[PDB]
């Protein structure tokens, strides 16, 4: 909500309270788990008009879990999601630095549209596919003002030598290009980065370089939303072998995501989707599915501040998955107040 | 403070900064402890008018301790207190889900009125008596609009299998009924729930079911506040034996709380109170008091945003308490800015 | 930003998003380190007009790091910086209690003006020189209204027996006096406190009392900022021997800080500075420098909401420093949105 707008500065303080519960049998062997998943969000987005051509901006967003006790586990799953500041100049472009979405999410965003689940390959702290720390991102809209609908971006990812391989990365560069015309959109994005010493020390994955790319097609008009993503990764998708209790990265993955939605005027937005991510040449295993499901769901929008939803994942992962990926279904039910 | 109210949505951003210090001799053997207890609160409460009969709402509230260093202990005692969203329909009722007050607090709230202390049996993460995660709560005001002053509630508590017995619970159901008429109020509340495997594994407490109930009587008018609570619990009140360093739950407790306060027009609000909670059939011990004190205190309200207070607990727990419950007095002094 | 002002209460909700990166060779052997240092701040400052002479106030401020992953390390470096409430009466003075700046910072603030670095001796949780918990502070402006420009303060520091010696303190008292006249300012501040048993148990440092004092001179007018601080400490400055992996406090330090800055009308604010802190009579070592550098930097202010800066520390610590204090240079580059 815009709570301040004076002397060329405006501040949006936003957030949401999400009452959320997951239903799965037993849910350790399931897609999403079982039990209370309630959380809240808080953030600010500010923008200052420096002069007629130049705007400055900043954003911070935090996740507060609502499914922890007030005891020792109080902080589990709490984190800053975004924290960056930048400048945008006329049609020249924008530049921001901090914790922000990786540039391959410019493609993966096309299918990251489900009521609760979906967007499975947009891992956090995973090079260019999700939110990540220490990215400098340059974006250009409408090719310097010269070509309506043609956008591009480049992103410089600085090394993050963390205490876990899962959350680390080396230096890298990625980019994206998109074109939009009368409801349709097409996008491509690619990034490559060094892997850290700790990452190369892991049992699963082999190589000095992580690579991720994705393409997207969408139709987004007349209350209809259809989208598809195809992508591949090298030494970039995090995996765990639940049998050996061993972790690392998949040598290769092939990822497909499809989504179809409709927005009724009375507020209901049904969703159907399909997601499959398959790993290849995993040490000790070979080829193995990481994600494989159909989705059926719906959101009901009471208005722009209140909604409820149900999201059902019909899991197609089989019970003898060689990595021990959960095979059972999950249903989420949520009630959302947002501002 | 209401900081946004536009297009059928309003947002209250609220909080407080509480400078607070406890004085006890030595305070490990005392009621409240000794030293700095400063903290702050931040929260939002939003409400959207969906149509003339239906409102949506959401609330989140956090506790930031102000008595930690900026080093390793920075997060001690920090937590989300509340996080829920809901809908309220005409006189049909309200329904919310998330982290919220347990329904037996509908009774215990009557005496939870002291300047700093009091409300001793309203434990957090303790089935139905305090704030707890994963509760679906239905509330009805004035019996569907048909009976002025008659309210009721039912609450479904979902299992929380946590890493400690203290903070866990099984599935349960509780409810409350209250009636208010010309200053007087009467309330009753009861809940029962499964205990988790981890809870049943503890040395103290025996049984597959936790139960809590409480009754309340109050007079709240003409600047006078008088209230009484009586309740009992089974396998629900958390206890520790400081001698064996053993923990669990009391097989039975019998709880009484009394409070008397007056609000002077010039701002002073004196308080006197009495609290006793006695445990029964504790393994290895038998009968033992958990809480036993008289309180004298006062709050001075400068206005609705600024207050100060003093709260003195005259502890009646004896020095040879079989569980090692502290026997010394505590005085709290606080200065509160709130918005 | 002031987001509420009604019925004698006003609330400022403020914060910033700081995209920040440090460049050093290798940065473990450097002044500041290497890599992403992005963070955000959020706070409130409220003030209520109780009557014509009396105001109540409260403030809370938090640091959210933006350079952590969303995994296990999510909370590293997160903390409450400030949390206090108080009253201010006409010209009689102000009194606040909670987590606030130590009173010797009344002097050290003079030189704590650099774009990113500087203020090296204003350690957090270090008696009277930085932010600290459990301080009751009385401040007087213009000597009860009788002497324009003459201010003073006294501060009572309550014992904080923490789990680390570094973050602990005993009871203490400190104070400050300052005089300002036509651009010039002079200040002196001194505090002494008991050391806790845990502090006295450390290998480095010897004595039952910590002492800190500092003097300051400044000129702050006509777009010019010049300032100098001189101070000394006893058993108060925290130190680590990186060779023995041993920690404690310096028996004595002698500290000097100099700063010179200019604010151009077009927005640029160049900075030059010098800082030296030398420890004396360190057990096993003798005399040893803790800080020794020249600084050159600049901030560019686009307006009151957006800035960028560069801060270069030309480190003069030598490579064979007996405590293993880093000897390499560091450059910070930042982009700041604030509200
Ligand atoms: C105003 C704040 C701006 C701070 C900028 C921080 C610089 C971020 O460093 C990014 C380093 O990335 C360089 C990429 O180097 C290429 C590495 O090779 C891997 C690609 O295949
Ligand atoms: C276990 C119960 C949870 C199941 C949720 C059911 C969701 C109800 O919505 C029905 C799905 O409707 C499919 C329509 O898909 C929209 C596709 O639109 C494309 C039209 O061009
Ligand atoms: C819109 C979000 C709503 C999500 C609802 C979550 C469902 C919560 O589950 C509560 C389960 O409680 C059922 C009670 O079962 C009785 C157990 O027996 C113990 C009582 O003696
Ligand atoms: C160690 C010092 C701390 C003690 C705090 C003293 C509190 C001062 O207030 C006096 C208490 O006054 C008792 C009045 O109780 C109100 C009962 O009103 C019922 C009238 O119907
Ligand atoms: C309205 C809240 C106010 C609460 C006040 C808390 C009291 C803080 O305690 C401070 C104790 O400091 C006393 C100083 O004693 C001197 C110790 O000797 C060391 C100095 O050389
Ligand atoms: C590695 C590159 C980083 C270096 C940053 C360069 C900073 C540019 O500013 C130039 C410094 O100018 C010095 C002026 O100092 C101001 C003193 O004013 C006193 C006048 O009375
Ligand atoms: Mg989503
Ligand atoms: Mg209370
Ligand atoms: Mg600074």
């Amino acid at each position: 909500a815009e709570i301040y707008n004076k002397d060329g500065n405006k501040v949006d303080l936003y957030g949401k309270a999400v009452g959320l519960h997951y239903f799965s049998k037993g849910g350790e062997n399931s897609y999403g788990g079982n039990g209370d998943m309630t959380y809240a969000r808080l953030g600010f987005k500010g923008e200052t008009q420096i002069n007629s051509d130049l705007t400055g901006y900043g954003q911070w967003e935090y996740n507060f879990q609502g499914n922890n006790s007030e005891g020792a586990d109080a902080q589990t799953g709490n984190k800053t999601r975004l924290a960056f500041a930048g400048l945008k100049y006329a049609d020249v472009g924008s530049f921001d630095y901090g914790r922000n979405y990786g540039v391959v999410y410019d493609a993966l965003g096309y299918t990251d549209m489900l009521p609760e689940f979906g967007g499975d390959t947009a891992y956090s702290d995973d090079f260019f596919v999700g939110r990540v720390g220490g990215v400098a991102t340059y974006r250009n809209s409408n090719f310097f003002g010269l070509v309506d609908g043609l956008n591009f971006a480049v992103q410089y990812l600085g090394k993050n030598e963390r205490d876990t391989a899962r959350r680390s990365n080396g230096d890298g560069v990625g980019g994206s290009i998109s074109y939009e015309y009368e409801g349709f959109g097409i996008v491509g994005a690619y990034g490559a980065a060094d892997r850290t010493n700790l990452q190369e020390a892991q049992p699963l994955g082999n190589g000095k370089k992580a690579e991720q790319w994705a393409t997207g097609l969408k139709y987004d008009a007349n209350n209809i939303y259809l989208a598809a993503n195809y992508g591949e990764t090298r030494n970039a998708t995090p995996i765990t072998n639940k049998f050996t209790n061993t972790s690392g990265f998949a040598n290769k993955t092939q990822d497909v995501l499809l989504v179809a939605q409709y927005q009724f005027d009375f507020g209901l937005r049904p969703s159907i989707a399909y997601t499959k991510s398959k790993a290849k040449d995993v040490e000790g295993i070979g080829d193995v599915d990481l994600v494989n499901y159909f989705e059926v769901g719906a959101t009901y929008y009471f208005n722009k501040n209140m909604s409820t939803y149900v999201d059902y994942i019909i899991n197609q992962i089989d019970s003898d998955n060689k990595l021990g990926v959960g095979s059972d279904d999950t249903v989420a039910v949520g009630i959302v107040y947002q501002f």
